[PDB]
């Protein structure tokens, strides 16, 4: 499967207009979408205490030009830049 065709997976699951620029309107429906069953316990790896604060940061390391949208080449490039972040996008697939 590779590890590059399940980046570009994660991207077209998130990119809903698929246009190569994910906005934050589009993580906004992303995270209320993939949040039904995560877990049977206990798993604490989002605690959302808030509406805006996830999202700000995970945009401020997204966007590299900050142009107030991320893009594909920005998300693949910042991906192999983080391990913390590409963890948390691999949760969204493996969640189906
Ligand atoms: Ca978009
Ligand atoms: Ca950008």
């Amino acid at each position: 499967g590779t590890v590059h065709e399940k980046l570009k997976w994660a991207f077209n699951l998130y990119d809903i207009n698929k246009d190569g620029y994910i906005t934050k309107e589009e993580m906004l429906a992303i995270m209320k979408s993939i949040y039904d069953m995560m877990g049977r316990h206990t798993y604490p790896i989002l605690r959302e205490d808030a509406p805006a604060e996830h999202v700000e940061r995970f945009f401020e390391k997204m966007d590299r030009n900050q142009d107030g949208v991320v893009t594909i080449e920005e998300f693949l490039e910042a991906c192999q830049k983080d391990e913390n972040i590409m963890s948390s996008m691999q949760l969204f697939e493996n969640v189906i």
